[PDB]
């Protein structure tokens, strides 16, 4: 049972879940202004943990045949865990997450249910269909924060963080798809750069631009101060510059570089929200 527990932790991808759970705490810290309550923290950490665990397991169930070719070392294609054992496990992880979220509030259950439907549908069909998949990737990453946010007293700064993450991650996903265009085409993957070419990069720019318009709101609404405003300013200008370069040079090389830059900037924006939250 020492080896079996290691196999079940490999199936859920325990590192990815803890990463998502920390994201959920981050959101709760901002919302409560670091005035953290241990009982609410334990609910937030584990609801995100089990909803994330369910998603990773449901992903492996629908990918058992695909994984048999690419990376057969995974728990399901290697035969370490039976398909039925995985299906019963994902059901248990799901009930745990949903029942636990009832003890937070109505908003937490709504996010829990919406995440659960998106995770199942993404694993089932929207992983291959990027126009909807790119939205899902954006929404789910942002929802992690919003989940911790709805548990705290001031959700407004976490609402802006969720909206900005969704828009910028969705945009960056189309940018990644423009770089992976040649590979995706010879795999039966439908994406905006495959259907529209360079035109899609204007929609990726639009999503980044809309995120930039919403970014000074915690300052304007008198929630966050000067350090947020300065960190956001550098990042907003760098975002508009990054997309401007890609629109001027719409190639695989530039798309690859802009994709790396946007990930760094997104991490500084997260730091700016944490820094802004330190109001004590
Ligand atoms: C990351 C790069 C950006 C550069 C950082 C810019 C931040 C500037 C912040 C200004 C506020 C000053 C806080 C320091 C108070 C310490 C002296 C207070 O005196 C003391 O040490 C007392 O004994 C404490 O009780
Ligand atoms: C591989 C080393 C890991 C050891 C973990 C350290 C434990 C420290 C804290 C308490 C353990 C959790 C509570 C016990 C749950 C089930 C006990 C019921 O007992 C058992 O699980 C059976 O005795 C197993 O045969
Ligand atoms: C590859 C992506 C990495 C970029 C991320 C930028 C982080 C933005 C946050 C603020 C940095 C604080 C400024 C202090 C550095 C000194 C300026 C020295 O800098 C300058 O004046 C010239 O830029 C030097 O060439
Ligand atoms: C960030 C994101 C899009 C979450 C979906 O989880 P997944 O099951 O697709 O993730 P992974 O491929 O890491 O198992
Ligand atoms: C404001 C903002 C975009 C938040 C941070 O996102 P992240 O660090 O989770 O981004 P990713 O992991 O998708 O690069
Ligand atoms: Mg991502």
């Amino acid at each position: 049972f020492m080896e079996k527990l290691k196999t079940y932790l490999e199936l859920i991808r325990v590192k990815n879940c803890i990463t998502a759970s920390i994201g959920g705490i981050i959101g709760y810290l901002i919302s409560s202004n670091f005035e953290i309550d241990i009982l609410k923290s334990l609910l937030v950490f584990f609801v995100v943990f089990f909803v994330c665990a369910y998603g990773n397991v449901i992903n492996d169930i629908f990918d058992i045949e695909i994984d048999r070719i690419n990376k057969p070392s995974r728990p399901l294609p290697s035969g370490k865990i039976k398909l039925n054992e995985a299906k019963k496990f994902s059901a248990i992880l799901l009930i745990l997450g949903l029942v636990l979220s009832l003890f937070i509030n109505i908003y937490a259950l709504i996010i829990a249910v919406i995440n659960a439907l998106f995770l199942y549908l993404y694993a089932k069909k929207y992983k291959k269909y990027k126009p909807i998949g790119n939205f899902i990737i954006g929404y789910l990453t942002g929802s992690v924060f919003l989940f911790g946010g709805v548990a705290g007293k001031n959700v407004m700064p976490v609402v802006i963080l969720f909206l900005c993450s969704l828009l910028s991650i969705w945009g960056r996903e189309i940018v990644k798809d423009f770089e992976d265009m040649e590979g995706d085409k010879k795999e039966g993957v439908i994406s905006l750069p495959i259907k529209y070419g360079k035109k899609s990069l204007y929609f990726a720019t639009f999503l980044v631009v809309l995120a930039v318009i919403l970014s000074p709101l915690p300052y304007i609404l008198k929630i966050f101060g000067i350090w947020y405003l300065i960190l956001i300013a550098i990042c907003d200008i760098l975002f508009i510059y990054a997309m401007a370069l890609l629109l001027k040079e719409p190639n695989k090389e530039t798309a690859s570089k802009v994709s790396k830059f946007l990930k760094i900037i997104m991490n500084i924006v997260l730091l700016a929200f944490i820094v802004g939250a330190i109001k004590l």
